[PDB]
Order: structure tokens, then C-alpha cells, then sequence
């Protein structure tokens, strides 16, 4: 007993949901480690490693440290990362200050942009899929889990994929864009609409269509769709800086194969940030006393 992997790493205690902690036999430096039985009836390790492998180089993308197999286990060793924004959100009693939301909004938009610049759309943007970094990168928002990512434009030609309908819901319902509820293929615009809901979710502690009484996954998704539909943005964002409405309105208007003006969007919020007098010092809410 006492399992090593890649001849450099020692397996450690479970640390998430399964991710294991691991260390470098020599330095003690810590890493994360996923394993997958070569006989799973639900592979995911490969795809995921392929993404980090492809997106390698991008900021906020977890770095792959080793890919291989050990016994009947497929093993991936990656840089260790911090808690997800949903965890830190709970740490802060499910409420983030404007300053925190804006610091997050800035990096989360760039993160999404990067993926789009690589021909894929995420399709499951939500607090759970964003993690802070460690040490030096502790002030960095990382994006993860590409289990639903999908190519939206030719590598070479940049030919966008076809517009198409009667598409099944494919991410979290709570954060899905209107169009996705309507069954339309997803494209860049939706990743950004979703962030828009994520952000308002942080502002409010919850979304009006959250916790909706249903009796069937089909029924539930229904109610959410109708509910999201009947909440106009100016109402949703009532009480908060209009920048947020300008944001969702913009996203909701992009044409299926449009290219979002990412800069417009960061700018939008960066201006609000400054008007309020905040400093880009990275003192997020979960960094302060409670």
C-alpha cells in the first residue's frame, strides 16, 4: 500500500467532488489528481485532458502536469486550484458585494472570450465551474469542466456551425439563456447571457426562477423557461447598477453567429468599478472577516 503515480507524485486524501490531493515525492509541492476506471461506463477524463491540453497556454486554464495510466486507472495530475465561486459564495452567506461581482465579472468575461477564441463555447457557465487560484495565482479566476463544451466554428475557415432548433436543454437550467430554453443551438452569445445570470445571482443571493415547484424534470425546466421569460431584465436588475441590464440586454440581442464585443462588456463594468472608487486590489469578500 502507498500508491505513487507518474513516478513523481504520491496520491493523497480525497479533497473534492472525486479529486485527490497529491504531492511531489521530492518537493512536497501539492497537485490535484483525478482517476477514472478504464472500465467506467461514463468516461470524462480524456475529453477534459484534451481541453486543458488544447487550451494550454490560456490564463485561467488549469495546467496539466501529467497524463498516463496506472494499473487499470487513467490518471490526470493538474495544478491544484482553490475553491469554486459557489463555495466562496456560500462562505459569504450567498451575497457578494458590488466590488467583488465586478472583479469577478471582469475575469469571467475574458475567460469565456478565451474559450471562444479557441473555437469552443462552454455551455455550462455557472459559479461551480469557476475556481480561484493558489498563491501567486490566488487572485485569478479559472474556468473548468468542458464536459459539454462544443466546437462552434471551423478551426481553419471560422465557419460558424449551423443554426438549428429542437435542441435539448444542455447545461444548468437555472443559468440557461432564454434561447437555450427554446431549444436553439447554442453559440457564443449564450455563454455570455449565462454569465449575466451568474452575476445577478451573486448580486441577489438567488434568481427569481430558482427553487421553482415542479413535478418533472420536463415540468421544472418548463416553469423555469416561462419564469425567466416573464421577468424582464429591467425588473430583474431593479435595485442594481444599470450596467447589469445593459449587459444582459446586449447579450440577449447578439445574432446567433455574432461576435460579442467582449471589450464593450469589460469596459461597461470597468467604468462602473471606477465610478464607485474601488481599487483593483483583489480583496474579495471572502478575504475579509465575517
Amino acid at each position: 500500500m502507498e500508491l505513487r503515480v507518474g513516478n513523481k507524485y504520491r496520491l493523497g486524501r480525497k479533497i473534492g467532488s472525486d479529486i485527490y490531493l497529491g504531492a511531489n515525492i521530492a518537493s512536497g509541492e501539492e497537485v490535484a489528481i483525478k482517476l477514472e476506471c478504464v472500465k467506467t461506463k461514463h468516461p470524462q477524463l480524456h475529453i477534459e485532458s484534451k481541453f486543458y491540453k488544447m487550451m494550454q497556454g490560456g490564463v485561467g486554464i488549469p495546467s496539466i502536469k501529467w497524463c498516463g495510466a496506472e494499473g487499470d486507472y487513467n490518471v490526470m495530475v493538474m495544478e491544484l486550484l482553490g475553491p469554486s465561486l459557489e463555495d466562496l459564495f456560500n462562505f459569504c452567506s450567498r451575497k457578494f458585494s458590488l466590488k467583488t461581482v465586478l472583479l469577478l465579472a471582469d475575469q469571467m468575461i475574458s475567460r469565456i472570450e478565451y474559450i471562444h477564441s479557441k473555437n469552443f463555447i462552454h455551455r455550462d457557465v455557472k459559479p461551480d465551474n469557476f475556481l480561484m487560484g493558489l498563491g501567486k495565482k490566488g487572485n485569478l479566476v479559472y474556468i473548468i469542466d468542458f464536459g459539454l463544451a462544443k466546437k462552434y466554428r471551423d478551426a481553419r475557415t471560422h465557419q460558424h456551425i449551423p443554426y438549428r432548433e429542437n435542441k435539448n436543454l444542455t447545461g444548468t437550467a437555472r443559468y440557461a439563456s432564454i434561447n437555450t430554453h427554446l431549444g436553439i443551438e447554442q453559440s457564443r452569445r449564450d455563454d455570455l447571457e449565462s454569465l449575466g445570470y451568474v452575476l445577478m445571482y451573486f448580486n441577489l443571493g438567488s434568481l427569481p426562477w430558482q427553487g421553482l415547484k415542479a413535478a418533472t424534470k420536463r415540468q421544472k425546466y418548463e416553469r423555469i423557461s416561462e419564469k425567466k421569460m416573464s421577468t424582464p431584465i429591467e425588473v430583474l436588475c431593479k435595485g442594481y447598477p444599470s450596467e447589469f441590464s445593459t449587459y444582459l440586454n446586449f447579450c440577449r440581442s447578439l445574432r446567433f453567429d455574432d461576435k460579442p464585443d467582449y471589450s464593450y462588456l469589460r469596459q461597461l463594468f470597468r467604468n462602473l468599478f471606477h465610478r464607485q472608487g474601488f481599487s483593483y486590489d483583489y480583496v474579495f469578500d471572502w478575504n475579509m472577516l465575517k
